[PDB]
């Protein structure tokens, strides 16, 4: 069984910013969930750049990526976002969201093994046909927040059915923030109307996992998938107030 | 060859905060030492709790600890340092400098595996007289900041003599500070007299490895191991202004 709460004092936060989506929270230890909104929780969406997660898992265990050292040459296409447009290893790739870096793994892996490993993640429900280099925004896939948890809470425990060592390297490729108080491993997401943060919160004795999505008409408000998941974080007392 | 640079402009940062002694920082692209003092920086100190650093690696090396999540129960001594009087595993061990839990790390291991081991890693003088549970806090153990850097470099390139695994868990086991900018990996150590900073600062195109040591009348300035590092590392344009 799974035990879940629906805090709908959490919407002040996404209303306060003239936005709408969903947060959910895991506390580890509790075995126990927390969302504003269980309809959406359940909502699947494009994982959009969630998917470099899972993408990252794969490509290491194939061996497609050897480790996070490894350089991705630049293509030499000029892009829109100027990070894109250099090498990259896996860590560089993740903190930048790389796509190009990600089409050519996925192109590596395959639609064939990229269906099979999906499959063996349990990652949402998924119908590749043609568009191994476009399927997590197509889509393709589809993947709900508290999916994202679940798949999350298996990558932090080396439950996947990948390698020990696979499964920590995308966990420090992961690494977003740490400080005194906490360390947080995500991935942010954005396709067109929906942007999403995944991810953990380490504390010294629990962590806390996280999975949010919003309402994105534009690119324009990018920041708040973040600024909304830290206010819920800091109304539930799991990161300290600034 | 080493090629080594004394910068004693540096030495105005300790003196602006009314202390004595070395910041040493190594460009690992470039293959070039920096160093305010190269006297101090090849003077040899006890490394105190640095020495949770190749003690970790040790105990995950023999199975003594089986992984960064195995609890070491809190014995129900009540000791001076609040955070002591608790559970721990190797994370919060190491973030909170947990001496019983290392004392008993070092008894398990034994004085012939630990001096073994020591020897294997090429580890300051590599004198583990006299008690295996103690040497580190007022024992013969010697090391020197530019010491610390050869042993840090190689951990960073998982070249110490124990499994890769091992090497990956203790360099997670020592992230202190991550954000957008840099990544820092760094054990603080503190014994009567001298405070130490060690580790390195991860960036997307380099690393910096550092190690520092200050003379500490006192347990009153711990603060300044940091504060120095990060002054210096802030004039050198490692990492932004504040």
């Amino acid at each position: 069984m799974k035990e879940w709460q629906e805090n709908k004092s959490w919407n002040a936060h996404f209303t306060e910013h003239k936005s709408q989506g969903v947060v959910v929270l895991w506390n580890e230890n509790k075995q126990q969930g927390f969302t504003n909104n269980l309809k959406r929780a359940n909502q699947a969406f494009l994982p959009a750049s969630t998917f470099k997660i899972p993408n990252s898992l794969i490509a290491l265990d194939l061996g497609v990526v050897k480790d996070e050292h490894q350089v991705f040459k630049w293509d030499g296409q000029t892009r829109d976002i100027a990070t894109w447009n250099r090498d990259h290893n896996l860590i560089t790739a993740m903190k930048y969201s790389v796509v190009p870096v990600y089409q050519e793994f996925a192109r590596q892996i395959g639609e064939a093994r990229m269906s099979k490993m999906l499959h063996a993640f349990d990652y949402g429900n998924e119908d590749i046909s043609g568009n191994v280099d476009s399927f997590w925004l197509d889509g393709g896939i589809r993947i709900s927040a508290t999916e994202q948890i679940s798949f999350l809470r298996k990558l932090y425990h080396n439950k996947l059915h990948v390698s020990e060592r696979s499964q920590r390297i995308v966990k420090q490729a992961m690494l977003t923030e740490a400080n005194g108080d906490y360390i947080i491993r995500a991935k942010t997401g954005y396709s067109p109307k929906i942007g999403w943060w995944v991810g953990w919160v380490e504390l010294d004795d629990n962590v806390w996992f996280f999975a949010m999505n919003m309402d994105m008409p534009t690119s324009d408000g990018l920041g708040l998938r973040q600024a909304i998941t830290k206010e819920v974080l800091k109304q539930e007392k799991i990161i300290p107030l600034e």
